[PDB]
């Protein structure tokens, strides 16, 4: 066994968890830290075209940015952003940490608007936390 | 919790994940301390008749009460000490660490003999220590009413 693996299938089981658990949670998944660029390591939901993200392009790499929770509950009458399938429309990015700095995030999208309430904020943190060790091994600086 | 419905859910994944990646990995669990106390929360693979282990003189109380990794490469052939299951001959447990103190443990069987090497106690440290908060979820401190 290796550790990455390891780590990807606790990341694939918590993706799995969250979307089969809350109803509104209609894609879920770990983007990653590596080389300055964001890259999806797990997910589950319908397949995106976005599996890496250059830095300043989006929801995905504002809270990595600012090193906080941006939660998006009209994704579509916000004219700044575009969510990365036409059925969403709210999208919420958890950053997850190591040593306090960002190295990755949890990204999930919502088809019903205004989906994540500060309920979910919470408790999308403390999974972040929980989450942080293993979606650590993926992380590679720059 | 739903926290702790999210923890068990990963610790039931790990388990699986050692179970099928291992070949000599027969049974995984993990064991919590909650009062003072071993409890399984999770584990793969057959029913254990040992899921509140009070600290004792089994390998799952001597991580704990030692802090380290129990390694018996010889279970029957240690007369001081009895598996959980009969076609168990070698049995590791790992503390699972929270803050450098014992919060709970890994406990894996084997049916082959001396199945858990150097390697494995490596890797199964690193792994309880990636899967320690989550652990922690479960994790509850004795308290007496003479403590405070
Ligand atoms: C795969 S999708 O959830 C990633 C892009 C994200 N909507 C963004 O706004 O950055």
């Amino acid at each position: 066994m290796d550790l990455k693996e390891f780590a990807r299938s606790q990341m694939q089981a918590a993706c799995q968890y969250l979307k089969e658990k809350n109803p509104k949670y209609d894609w879920v998944g770990f983007y990653v830290l590596e080389h300055g660029k964001l890259k999806l390591e797990a997910f589950v939901g319908e397949k995106t075209d976005h599996v890496e993200i250059n830095l300043g392009d989006g929801l995905c790499s504002l809270a990595v940015l600012k090193n906080d929770i941006v939660n998006e509950y009209d994704v579509k009458s916000n004219p700044k952003y575009l969510a990365s399938f036409p059925s969403t429309q709210s999208e919420i990015v958890v950053p997850v940490r190591y040593q306090g700095e960002p190295i990755g995030e949890i990204d999930i999208d919502s088809d019903k608007k205004a989906a994540f309430s500060k309920e979910d904020e919470a408790m999308l943190s403390s999974i972040a936390d929980l989450m942080a060790p293993l979606v650590h091994e993926f992380f590679v600086k720059l």
